């Protein structure tokens, strides 16, 4: 932990509601086990170091900051009452980046196949039972 970095989104809370429902496994399961493994995960799979990576703007643009890392924490852990709030993080995700870098960067390519492989994934979602 760098204190000039924020601490990370929340994974652990006793007194947030909590439920597995086979929507949040799916999540885990097909939706994050193809993003995590892509070419191109590995800048999205942490939160942003804006020390080691020089950006020291990072944190002033993006005040809702959020990666693949925490997400997994959440899936495994539990955290999340619906399939919509991890849904959520991972729109947060994509659009962070989008906002942040210019496009046509690099990091922006490979946020983009990420959220291709997504938007298949989760036009599958199943049926909630
Ligand atoms: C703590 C370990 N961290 C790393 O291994 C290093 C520090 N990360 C990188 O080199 C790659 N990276 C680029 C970004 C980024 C994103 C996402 N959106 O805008 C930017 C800019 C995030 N990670």
């Amino acid at each position: 932990a760098e204190f000039m970095n924020p601490p990370p989104p929340e994974t652990s809370n006793p007194n947030k509601p909590k439920r597995q429902t086979n929507q949040l496994q799916y999540l885990l399961r097909v939706v994050l086990k193809t993003l995590w493994k892509h070419q191109f995960a590995w800048p999205f799979q942490q939160p942003v170091d804006a020390v080691k990576l020089n950006l020291p703007d990072y944190y002033k643009i993006i005040k809702t900051p959020m990666d693949m890392g925490t997400i997994k924490k959440r899936l495994e852990n539990n955290y999340y009452w619906n399939a919509q709030e991890c849904i959520q993080d991972f729109n947060t995700m994509f659009t962070n980046c989008y906002i942040y870098n210019k496009p046509g960067d690099d990091i922006v390519l490979m946020a983009e196949a990420l959220e291709k492989l997504f938007l298949q994934k989760i036009n599958e979602l199943p049926t909630e039972e």
